[PDB]
């Protein structure tokens, strides 16, 4: 899961993923 890999290594992305999941967080951060 490269999206999770990238997003987990950004505290803001990971925090967003805590709320909306990694795919949505990644899209909002790295879309």
């Amino acid at each position: 899961e490269p999206k999770r890999e990238v997003c987990e290594l950004n505290p803001d992305c990971d925090e967003l993923a805590d709320h909306i999941g990694f795919q949505e967080a990644y899209r909002r951060f790295y879309g």
